[PDB]
């Protein structure tokens, strides 16, 4: 890190954020800036090139700009989506090298709870044809990312069989999972139908499957 | 990804894996290049830089080393402590920043590996009845737990609405997952078929789904 940039910036959903990249005269002062985000688990990304100009299929939101031997970088109205670290680049003369910034995690504070999206898909028509029976009850747009799922054979709670993912971080820092049950296709065609409940946030959502 | 890196490499404990990052004479060719871990759930850190120098507490088991337009890191008396995510990084002289490889997820192999079994859903009636679409890629018992998700509408890739869950370990200690693709109910019509492609290690596998 030869730039200087803040540790972190919060601030409410809609709301403006400004990031702050301190450097000298042979880098900021001379060379083109520009941004780069990272959400977490993925590789950085360029979101921003030469102090202002906006890479392909970046959002009017996010805005960059360069003043003296420091440069800003501008997201206003502030999305669940733009919560990442932010780092600063630039080709420093003085040592022949590109540099960059020590990040700026950005947080979404106060965020609100978004309930799951809920889609329960029967066993397809290649499977049964193989012996194979798997239900999948597809949990998407949640937030926070905890959930509790139960199933039904009709009226009974199903125990065995099932499987849940780990709720895991979506392109718009909101949740997705899914949760599957395997069957025989003679459990299957036995009952008159079947059901995924999904408790998130205390709240329920539960749908339901038949056969044909 | 302008930097090109294996998606996944393993070995037993004790073991040597190599990452290879290939680029051009603009990126890799002239410049420094470092190297990042991305430890699960933490903040990525330079563990390389200076194509071999070590950071500060990165054991002599860590190697860097670049010939042409590829750099390489290499790692020996693999342990479980290095299973991590790792990317590769130099600036681009030509397009006056920073590049980064598209990242490797290390596996310290603790169990058999298992090719993924993948189930392909297409849109059930009570979706389409409600003028929604969505393709369900369940894809599970895979052991490393990394995939690649490629979709294709007829034979042309689907670039857009594509969502793919961070495998997570199951009650069998086998990773899951499953992608998810969002359509019209004309985007679906529209085509002959709509395919799911899972890469695991090197081995591909092609489901598809036509329209009832």
């Amino acid at each position: 890190s030869v730039l200087t940039q803040p540790p972190s910036v919060s601030a409410a959903p809609g709301q403006k954020v400004t990031i702050s990249c301190s450097g000298n005269n042979s880098n900021i002062g001379k060379n083109y800036v520009s941004w780069y985000q990272q959400l977490p688990g993925r590789t950085p990304k360029v979101i921003m090139y030469e102090n202002n100009k906006r890479s392909s299929g970046i959002p009017d939101r996010f805005s960059g700009s360069k003043s003296g031997t420091s440069a800003t970088l501008g997201i206003t109205g502030l999305q669940t989506g733009d919560e990442a670290d932010y780092y600063c680049g630039v080709w420093d003369s003085s040592l022949s090298g590109g540099v960059f910034g020590g990040g700026t995690k950005v947080t979404v504070l106060g965020q609100p709870k978004a309930a799951p999206s809920v889609t329960l898909f029967p066993p397809s028509s290649e499977e049964l044809q193989a012996n194979k029976a798997t239900l999948v009850c597809l949990i998407s747009d949640f937030y926070p990312g905890a959930v509790t799922v139960a199933w039904k054979a009709d009226s009974s709670p199903v125990k065995a069989g099932v499987e849940t993912t780990t709720p895991s971080k979506q392109s718009n820092n909101k949740y997705a999972a899914s949760s599957y049950l395997s069957l025989t296709p003679e459990q299957w065609k036995s009952h008159r139908s079947y059901s995924c409940q999904v408790t998130h946030e205390g709240s329920t959502v539960e749908k339901t499957v038949a056969p044909t």
